[PDB]
This record gives structure tokens, sequence and C-alpha cells, in this order.
């Protein structure tokens, strides 16, 4: 049997209305021995509020057992270590994993918006670009909106490591050319821990 | 027992007839006791004999890594021929076979667009020249920057991202001194892709 431990979703850690969680995933749990016991530590201190998700039976005659611990936003942001100890008969010894926020001094994303190329104006849909650079760490959420409402049709690159040790990405929003020509304002909104108040939004229009 | 990994050629190598595309069959965890590895290669099922075994590499778990490199023909790879590596070794219960080939689906020509620095960026010492490459398939591509005939090397390129229409896009970012931009220095982003005319296109960016 084998153990993986996953951090919270970056957006979950920055929203007042979301509750972030750390997840401990146990694979290769034998049919003969299903009882997995989890112990959870916040900075080496046991906590008790985890909940075991219902087993999933993998099709190589083994179970997957998952344990989810809700965490406090500031706890995660403050860089506390979460430890998952996994006990089970089919293991000779308990397996222990630990996770925390990426280490390194935070760096503020610069956010710039770039209008479509003139050459793209040959097409029926055009690309609005948002460049997000100089950020650390890579936990970030990017969205587009207009007139108060989310835009459906955008895609964001993964963070890419720049040569100064910070990250950058681009977000591309696609819109009907006529919406761009009519003067509509589009906005790129970025959430990141090292932004002031963890949020910024940048707008563009013709 | 050993395990086997088969790697395709580099995008650039398949696109330029001056370069040498290769498929690479990598055998890991070859034991000390049974170190001899045999490869047979097949192109669409026809055995070929030109593969070359690299010198044995030593792994730090008391094991060897053995690598075979097959030179392939450019049009073969791009025509979607299947490359099969059969790996035989005494610690294997049966030989191991792996196959690779170009992703399937009608190629699509990338659109290449250069976008200047944001006005808001112009307060900094260095500015970002951006190249948007979109609408391409398959994801095999190479992207470079030039200025005044010589390579500009201070760039990074995102991996391809799957777009919501089933094609790919990426962006490449070249970092240059603000001063070089403001003087009207001409930069160009070159893209290499199978679906381009002569596998190559270049687009200018300049104040």
């Amino acid at each position: 049997p084998s153990v993986f431990l996953f951090p919270p979703k970056p957006k979950d850690t920055l929203m007042i209305s979301r509750t972030p969680e750390v997840t401990c995933v146990v694979v290769d749990v034998s049919h003969e021995d299903p009882e997995v016991k989890f112990n959870w530590y916040v900075d080496g201190v046991e906590v008790h509020n985890a909940k075991t998700k219902p087993r999933e039976e993998q099709y190589n005659s083994t179970y997957r057992v998952v344990s989810v611990l809700t965490v406090l936003h500031q706890d995660w942001l403050n860089g506390k270590e979460y430890k998952c100890k996994v006990s089970n008969k089919a293991l000779p010894a308990p397996i222990e994993k630990t996770i925390s926020k990426a280490k390194g001094q935070p760096r503020e994303p610069q956010v710039y918006t770039l209008p479509p190329s003139r050459e793209e104006m040959t097409k029926n849909q055009v690309s609005l670009t948002c460049l997000v650079k100089g950020f650390y760490p890579s936990d970030i959420a990017v969205e587009w909106e207009s007139n108060g409402q989310p835009e459906n049709n955008y895609k964001t690159t993964p963070p890419v490591l720049d040569s100064d040790g910070s990250f950058f990405l681009y977000s591309k929003l696609t819109v009907d050319k006529s919406r761009w020509q009519q003067g509509n304002v589009f906005s790129c909104s970025v959430m990141h821990e090292a932004l002031h108040n963890h949020y910024t939004q940048k707008s563009l229009s013709l």
C-alpha cells in the first residue's frame, strides 16, 4: 500500500467563502485488510476533525482510502506543516507524509493585459491576453469577466519558471470580434497571496 | 526485472531535413547478473537494422540503464508510421514491446501573432515581447526568437495548452532591455510546425 498527500486548491486558500482542505490518499489497500487508521498533525500536534471518504475499489483487487482535513486559511498561508500517519495491517510499519506551503519569500505578480493583434482581426473570434509574471509561489487563480459576469471561453497556461526564480503565465480569453469592436470592457482577475489583499483585476477594451 | 520507455524525436529534428530525428528506447533496472540487452526495431512492422546501442549507464540502485537510438526518416514519422522496440533480456520473463508514433488527427496550421509590451510595463528596465501561437495540431512545435540575424536567447515558452476547439496554443515571452525596444530594434519569433509552409514561419515585432 502507498500514500500520497495533496495541498489545498490555491483559490480555496484565498476565498472567504471557501474552506481549503488537505487530502491524504492511500492506494493498494488489500481486500483482506480494509481498516485504514489515519492520524493527522498540525505542526506536530494531533487534530481530530478529519473525515474518511468512502472507499473506492480499484480494479486490480485493491481499495483506495481517502482522508480529508479541513484547514484554516491563515494556518496554510502561515506555513504550518500537515502530517498524515497511515496505519493498516498490510503495512509492516505506519507510513508518514508531510506537506506545507511552498517555501521562499512571496513575490507580487505583475498583471498586464494585451489586446489582439491587428492580424487576428481577419478572424471571427479574437484573443485578449493577460500576462502574469514575477510571481512566487506558483499557487495562483486567474479568471476573466465582463460587466460583472464570468466569461466562459478562456484558457490559462500552467505557471512557467522564469530565469529569476519567479513564475509567469498567460491567460487567453476568446471573444466574438464584434464584442471587442463594440468597446466592451473585459477584465482579468488574479488571486495570489503576495498581491495586496490577495487580489487584483486589470481591464482592457478597444 | 527491467522496464522500457520509448521516446519520440524532437519536433525540430523531424521538421528540418538538415537535422537527425531519432526514437529512443530506454531500458532501466537491468540487473548486474544479467546485463546483456537485445533490441529489435520495427517500422510499420518491417524490421530495420540501423539502431545504435549507447554505452551502458550505471544507476544508483545497483542496476544498469541501456539505451538504443534509431535514426528515423522525417516523412516516415510525419506520415504516422509506427515505431516498435522489442527488448529481450534474460531477467525478462518475455520480451517487452513498446510502440510510438505521431499523434493522430488532421494537422492544423498555427496562427502566429506578436504582441508588444503593455504600456504599464514600460516603467521597468526590461520589457516582455509576446508571441501567441494558436490553432495548431498536433502539439509538436518549436519556437525561437531572433533579432538582426542573430539568436535572441532570453525567452521562455509555455507548454502547448489544449484549446476548447481541440487545437493547441502556447505563448513565448522574450525579455529585452526597454532601451533596445525603444530604439526600434526589430525582433522576430520563428515557429516550426509540420502544417506550416516549409515547416517554418517568422513574425516581426518592433516599435
